[PDB]
DNA sequence: ATGGACATGTCCAT
DNA sequence: ATGGACATGTCCAT
DNA sequence: ATGGACATGTCCAT
DNA sequence: ATGGACATGTCCAT
């Protein structure tokens, strides 16, 4: 289907807000988020956490879906999926139940449920809203990406962007944040290059 | 106990003094392909046409054929079979409009009688062709090989050094000749070759 | 009342049967102009008098006139206004001794009542001339046109082809008909013409 | 409207040697010089390198001036201007703050001055001496050729040679060096103009 | 005024 | 870049 | 073709 | 987990 995913930032009546724990002057860790460019840099397959704040508590049945999209209008249609090589590839595959096919996995929550919607094809990952445990904390999820942005036959260097959706108990959406991302072996030397290069 | 189909590296000049020689190449960096006689590495590019001068003093027995088969140069990889990275295999490109099996890595551009052998005892891929007399040309007789995966492809070769093996055979399958060399499918064979010739030219 | 932004193309003979007959073409190889009814497109050389017969089944409404406006053949380039290449426009040649604007491409050679218009809304350059009835033992009204830049000119047509629109209209402008055709201001129409028919008569 | 310019070849105090990039066998690069015919063939609007040498070093105010001239006697007086079409076309000007009517442009040195004699008319491009690479390369420059020798309204295909005058601070010439040139759409071809030389 | 040869430029694959 | 087919206009003789 | 810049990733000593 | 050299392919202009 020539269906294209919705990507506007929905605050949420609950002012659903997505943010990144801040890096205190770090160079080349596993990941890094640049507010400077509103795109994060997570080295492939490595874990990566994204924090979640809100305004008012979300009804029961509430979950959130991390979904990937190619940013440039060319391949916006073309769905984001794992490159032939990796998908197939014995490592980070064997033993691991999470579909070999997808790009976004949720190492951490076992209940975290994937999806491969037949209607569109746009596969993804979900888990229901866990309130922060100790009080006015922020629910955080562990994500990890199974293919660099460079992966050929895969994303294929095409700049992708992520759409995290706070959703109903059914499928409806009450708020969603997005941002670009890029899988680099050395995220950082890349962000550093990015900023410095332009402004 | 008899028929061993694990490839045989060391080369056998044979009873017709088998010799696999080259033609000069566009020493220019981007050259489709280029040979480094010294380092004895053939530098060819993906799917681009690479020729290989082959001759013998006396003529080979009716039925004679030629086989080119890929073998990982490193021994910790020797075991592994050289199959075009599943990436390309599954690629719809370079495969459509071809009789040549995309599963394979080495192809023969030009010979209508090209037979792509796929060993069912060892699982070794390769390509065989009838021997072909050098009609009016200098002794050299040429085969036109193509390489469908960069030695740098992932899943597949994965930067692993491959060493090519050209064999001389009887319909019997029996071997009369054999010669070999290191190959590296890349972009910029020139660059790459110079590079290597100066690590050695260095020490 | 000349309301269509982009010049109106598709044919309309109208009430008074409107027909644009092409005089017997100087078949000759380097003819000033020669007309291929085949490709229903003609070839005048540059500025050499090019006539065109014009027939009509009944008498046209007093004050009616004929309009010749040049328009590019394909949309890829259609929005542009067929203005003379600035070389010629700015020319010192065929600039002087002209009632017609160096800017204009088409001129009515010989009508002491010729008229060049420049649509202040669209930017259309054309040339209107009052209708005048066919006369002695003839049913054709004849107007002789001129073309001030061959397709090869740079500042203007840069090899891009165009269609001519002989419009038939009320003084207020309202059209009573129109006929068109591809034109190529060349040198060597006889040649050019056959060549076109030939690079096509096969497939 | 005026008298011609200084046409001869002047070596000068400092043996001001003008020369080209020697070639490996090239068939159609952007340009090429034919020693047999003392003329160059740059493709229109293309990059074109002129190599220079001297002997002793030139004073400070030293500049180098590139100027075009018609070779054909009859035409000679005439101003080597840019073709009408080209001058003012969809074709580039904005990217070239450089005059849109002067034929020889200097793609590179952002100090190069394009002048038009108010007396003669002669448009020409100037830039001060740039000592080698302080290395050996002997200060080569970059020339760009707005219009073909074919483009009309302009050169209207009449042979031209371009004198390069190394000049003083004031305006004196210490070294002049000329040679014919032909902005061909494929310099590859005038390889056979030299063929038509030994055509006999 | 006429047709053919040449002159110069554009488009194209590797 | 690097030749090779063709687009197009001009010169030269008839 | 062609070479030069450069995009993105692997290998390392700490 | 940090900074650095290099491996490799692609892009761009030529
Ligand atoms: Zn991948
Ligand atoms: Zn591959
Ligand atoms: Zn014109
Ligand atoms: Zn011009």
């Amino acid at each position: 289907h020539e269906f294209i995913p919705s990507n506007t930032d929905y605050p949420g009546p609950h002012h659903f807000e997505v943010t990144f724990q801040q890096s205190s002057t770090a160079k080349s860790a596993t990941w890094t988020y640049s507010p400077l460019l509103k795109k994060l840099y997570c080295q492939i397959a490595k874990t990566c956490p994204i924090q979640i704040k809100v305004s008012t508590p979300p009804p029961p049945g509430t979950a959130i879906r991390a979904m990937p999209v190619y940013k440039k209008a060319e391949h916006v249609t073309d769905v984001v999926k794992r490159c032939p090589n990796h998908e197939l590839g014995r490592d980070f595959n064997e033993g691991q139940s999470a579909p070999a096919s997808h790009l976004i996995r949720v190492e951490g929550n076992n209940l975290s449920q994937y999806v491969d919607d037949p209607v569109t094809g746009r596969q993804s990952v979900v888990v229901p809203y866990e309130p922060p445990q100790v009080g006015t904390e922020f629910t955080t999820i562990l994500y990890n990406f199974m293919c660099n942005s460079s992966c050929v036959g895969g994303m294929n260097r095409r700049p992708i962007l992520i759409i995290i959706t706070l959703e109903m108990r059914d499928g409806q959406v009450l708020g969603r944040r997005s941002f670009e991302g890029r899988i680099c072996a050395c995220p950082g030397r890349d962000r550093k290059a990015d900023e410095d290069h332009y402004r």
